[PDB]
């Protein structure tokens, strides 16, 4: 056993990093499941499990640095079948993306999360309610303000 004698944050960081990893593994597993034409739902079984961890706004720093934005981006990414069973999962994930504090625009750009959101936002099969939060995200993740407006 140990006690605090300086920074005690360690166990929490390992868990956040492991969560990013598990999200990635579930995203890759869905690719393999699809390769065998079996139902791919690993992101779905892991959905309530990630939400419990993703809501740890206290650990915002580790989540952003470990690249949760990249793992969420792959969860939004569907199989080559173009069906989007990820819809049920995205209902929670979109919200979590708006709970982020001051993630740099560079992170959104590098992870490609903005592109993943835009893909679904412009997707013709998608519902208005889910698109609203997708549109909000594109707005709050730096409006491009080209000009000719108020």
């Amino acid at each position: 056993s140990n006690a605090a004698s300086g920074t005690f944050i360690s166990d929490a960081d390992d868990v956040v990093s492991a969560m990013i990893v598990k999200m990635n593994e579930a995203a890759e597993e869905d690719r393999q499941l699809n390769n065998q034409k079996k139902p791919a739902l690993k992101k779905l079984t892991l959905l309530p499990a990630v939400v419990m961890h993703l809501k740890k706004q206290d650990l915002k720093e580790t989540f952003i640095d470990s690249g949760v934005m990249s793992a969420i981006k792959e969860w939004l990414s569907p199989l080559p079948d173009r069906s989007l069973p990820a819809l049920k999962i995205r209902e929670e994930l979109l919200k979590i993306l708006q709970e982020l504090p001051s993630v740099s625009q560079e992170t959104l750009k590098h992870s490609g999360i903005g592109r993943a959101v835009m893909y679904l936002y412009k997707h013709p099969k998608e519902s208005r309610s889910n698109k609203d939060m997708a549109g909000k995200l594109i707005n709050e993740w730096s409006r491009p303000i080209f000009g000719l407006g108020s």
